[PDB]
């Protein structure tokens, strides 16, 4: 799917998102932008060769299940591929999971760098929720 600005992210809230584990509503819309182009269908094999996948950029390696993955933990049970789905009302699961591993936003590579000391609340800006 090919999500626009306001209509990619009003659905977070659908899922539980606002202010969740203390990170800001500010913060949520910024990193998506940064690892899939607001597309569902945009999955990146790093060199590492665990691939990632959805526009979260979720990799083989430490969470889900595509056997192309050796050693794989597969903490999520989920079939990676159940994550691009038109449908995503179950992949936030395993994201507001991610971050009580007390890394938080950690795994993630674009909010560390695209999206910190940023104005992320200039990305929820305009919009109606």
């Amino acid at each position: 799917k090919v999500f626009g600005r306001c209509e990619l992210a009003a659905a977070m809230k659908r899922h539980g998102l606002d202010n969740y584990r203390g990170y800001s509503l500010g913060n949520w819309v910024c990193a998506a932008k940064f690892e899939s182009n607001f597309n569902t269908q945009a999955t990146n094999r790093n060199t590492d060769g665990s691939t990632d996948y959805g526009i979260l950029q979720i990799n083989s390696r430490w969470w889900c299940n595509d056997g192309r993955t050796p050693g794989s933990r597969n903490l999520c049970n989920i079939p990676c591929s159940a994550l691009l789905s038109s449908d995503i009302t179950a992949s936030v699961n395993c994201a507001k999971k991610i971050v009580s591993d007390g890394n938080g936003m950690n795994a993630w590579v674009a909010w560390r760098n695209r999206c910190k000391g940023t104005d992320v609340q200039a990305w929820i800006r305009g919009c109606r929720l």
